[PDB]
């Protein structure tokens, strides 16, 4: 019984994920419906097909497999598009993770791990931001993934349902192998659609402010590497499985990228400039953002190991069209 269902594994934090796992001696086994994933993608372990609104391919799935752990990713996203189409958020994001929460406790499927997002935060007191933070999103995006947690702890009350919830700002790189990457249609993620710009495979990268109170003028991000966020949530189902108590913890270097350094790295590293085009900078829009690391250091023994900037641009740069040197 080694089998660990992976929601959303044949996308990129999953896929990577499922690599993991498989290399840790479980049995990854894909749950996706191939809207933003692929299916080249799943290489490790059985695929299965299917929708998580689907409740019964879900629970048939679940028996059929006695999963030890439950690995939700399954909620597509692009940037900034919750705000004109909420619709489609609070259907995947909430309608779709009850139809697995429900497919959980209907199979004593136990232990959910659950991808969530620092922007349930929204705008932050305190820098870095730590888990006590108040969570007020900004937008639908950010409202869905929190309406999800606290549906999480909900079921636990009720149900008995264990699990760790896992925020973090932006997934970034690719396996230090280079044969599976970050692949999204349209790509919306920031360092993705550098390279692109860099490589020419688009024409220009608007960049929103030169004006930003940090250094740099530009502003602030909080960039992990997707193989350590992999890391993370094969010790959040270590935890659960040692029986660890719930939790709901940051990931991430604890330290702020600006936009600046990613350009010039990219540069640097692949002798390729970014065409960057300097736009008028956004109102209410925050200079820095980056989450404090330390609970699940304390919690989860989690610290992050590939996520200077140097290997975050080296392992994705050849995925998009560019050459390290
Ligand atoms: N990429 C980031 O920067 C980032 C940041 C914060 C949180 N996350 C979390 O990571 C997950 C997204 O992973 P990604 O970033 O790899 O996106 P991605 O789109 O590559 O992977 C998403 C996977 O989920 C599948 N999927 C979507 N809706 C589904 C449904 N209803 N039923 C079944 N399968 C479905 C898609 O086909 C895809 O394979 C989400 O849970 C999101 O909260 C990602
Ligand atoms: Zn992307």
């Amino acid at each position: 019984a080694n089998n660990v269902l992976v929601v959303g594994g044949a996308g990129f934090i999953g896929s990577h994920t499922a690599k993991l796992l498989a290399g840790q001696g479980y049995a990854p086994v894909v749950y996706d419906n191939l809207s933003t994933g692929h299916q080249s993608a799943v290489r490790w372990g059985d695929f299965v097909e299917g929708d998580i609104l689907d409740q019964a391919r879900l629970v048939e799935t679940m028996e059929k497999y006695a999963p030890v752990a439950v690995i939700h990713f399954a909620a597509s996203a692009y940037v900034g598009e919750s705000v004109e189409d909420p619709a489609k958020y609070y259907r995947n994001n909430v309608g779709g993770t009850q139809s697995l929460l429900d497919a959980c406790r209907l199979t004593r499927t136990q232990n959910v791990i659950f991808s969530s997002s620092c922007a349930t935060y929204g705008v932050p007191s305190r820098l870095p931001i730590g888990e006590g933070e108040a969570q007020n999103p900004i937008n639908p995006y950010g409202r869905t993934k929190l309406i999800a947690e606290h549906m999480l702890a909900d079921y636990a009350v009720a149900y008995g349902l264990r699990y760790v919830a896992l925020r973090y700002f932006n997934a970034s790189g690719a396996d230090i192998d280079g044969e599976l990457g970050e692949k999204h249609d349209p790509e919306t993620h920031l360092i993705p659609r550098a390279m692109m710009a860099a490589a020419g495979r688009l024409d220009v990268l608007e960049v929103y402010g030169d004006d930003y109170e940090t250094p740099d003028g530009t502003c602030i991000r909080d960039y992990i590497h997707v193989t350590d966020l992999a890391r993370a949530h094969v010790l959040a189902v270590e935890h659960l499985k040692e029986a660890g108590g719930n939790l709901a913890v940051n990931l991430g270097t604890g330290r702020g990228t600006s936009i600046r350094e990613i350009v010039q790295s990219i540069g640097r590293l692949t002798g390729r400039s970014v065409p960057v085009a300097m736009r008028a900078r956004r109102a209410g829009d925050p200079p820095a953002l980056y989450a404090d690391p330390a609970l699940a250091a304390e919690k989860l023994g989690f610290h992050t190991v590939y996520s200077d900037l140097d290997t975050i641009i080296r392992t994705a740069a050849p995925h998009f069209g560019l050459e390290v040197r």
